[PDB]
């Protein structure tokens, strides 16, 4: 499957793509404002994610740091990124269908649209100004809007037991972005697409 990753933000981002235990394609790349990077993701990939990273520095060997979404200091991510990270999430070729969503469970850094480029389903978007409107207690001094699990490490925010409900913090993310997951047990906003669809992830779509 192809994923065209497009940076419509006015600032550079470093895109990242991983399934948690391995890179997808090269795993990461710099995207200046307006640049597009097309990756290939193996069919059957389960639990893949794409995200933006901001305010990064890398040496010539591809080692460094980002202020949001850093994946072990690598340019080419092999693992998931450090919150806050708006997440484009997907599982491909799962019994004949693909499944896509956007999640704020690991916080929010950059607005994104995640849409198919092929027929048969709709896209999802979280493009509101979550960082600007972020509750004081969730603001990440390094940049972005943290989720409450990250900040407070409770059973209720992290849904550790599997019994949790919505919270005043999850409801903030849900208000700003109804079509993204706001906590682990949120009413799903997953879209079913045809198996082997292709996609575009756009940072700062609006």
């Amino acid at each position: 499957a192809t994923f065209e990753i497009v940076n419509r933000c006015s600032y550079t981002v470093w895109a990242a793509a991983s399934k948690g235990d391995a890179a997808l394609d090269a795993g990461g790349r710099q995207l200046n404002s307006g640049e597009s990077w097309t990756i290939n993701v193996e069919p059957g990939t389960n639990g893949g994610k794409i995200w933006a990273r901001t305010d990064c520095y890398f040496d010539d060997s591809g080692s460094g740091i980002c202020k949001t979404g850093d994946c072990g200091g690598l340019l080419r991510c092999k693992r998931f990124g450090r919150p806050p990270t708006t997440l484009a999430e997907f599982s491909l070729n799962q019994y004949g269908k693909d499944y896509i969503d956007i999640s704020n469970i690991k916080g929010f850094n950059v607005p994104m649209n995640f849409s198919p480029t092929t027929r048969g389903c709709r896209g999802v978007r979280c493009a509101a100004d979550i960082v600007g409107q972020c509750p004081a207690k969730l603001k990440a001094p390094g940049g972005g809007c943290n989720d409450a699990c990250t900040v407070f490490q409770t059973s209720e925010y992290c849904c550790t037991t599997g019994k949790c409900g919505p919270t005043e913090y999850s409801r903030f993310f849900k208000r700003l972005c109804p079509d993204a997951f706001s906590y682990v047990l949120d009413k799903p906003t997953t879209v079913t697409c045809p198996g082997s669809s292709n996609y575009r992830v756009t940072f700062c779509p609006t």
